[PDB]
């Protein structure tokens, strides 16, 4: 068995801004997340094949993780806010597609995702 390449963090081609919300997006909502108890699941892309889950890429078409997402991020990868968090939104709902109601892994998507809302309230106002 077979994991797929992983999301791209680098494209010289692709535009890019240092933004105060993409700082924010970097220092405290990725940190904040990363540091949590439940983070480890989602450090990193899937390995489908080491864990045991074969059909998780026949399933998850956009995969996404934090690990790609703080990568994106030091490498100055993103033009805006939206897109980064548009990663994480996908980061969530591919775990609430992939696994079931009351899943262990369902709980902990959830409670990061609450605390991921709470941060992005805080989102600061661009400069
Ligand atoms: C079952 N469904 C998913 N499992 C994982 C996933 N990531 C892991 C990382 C590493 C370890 N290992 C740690 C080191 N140990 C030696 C051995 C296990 C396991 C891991 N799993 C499986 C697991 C199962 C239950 C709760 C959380 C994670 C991630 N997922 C995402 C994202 N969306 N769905 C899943």
């Amino acid at each position: 068995s077979m994991n797929p390449p992983p999301p791209e963090t680098s494209n010289p081609n692709k535009p890019k801004r240092q933004t105060n919300q993409l700082q924010y997006l970097l220092r405290v909502v990725l940190k904040t997340l990363w540091k949590h108890q439940f983070a480890w699941p989602f450090q990193q892309p899937v390995d489908a094949v080491k864990l045991n889950l074969p059909d998780y890429y026949k399933i998850i078409k956009t995969p996404m993780d934090m690990g790609t997402i703080k990568k994106r991020l030091e490498n100055n990868y993103y033009w805006n806010a939206q897109e980064c968090i548009q990663d994480f939104n996908t980061m969530f709902t591919n775990c609430y597609i992939y696994n079931k109601p009351g899943d262990d892994i369902v709980l902990m998507a959830e409670a990061l995702e609450k605390l991921f809302l709470q941060k992005i309230n805080e989102l600061p106002t661009e400069e």
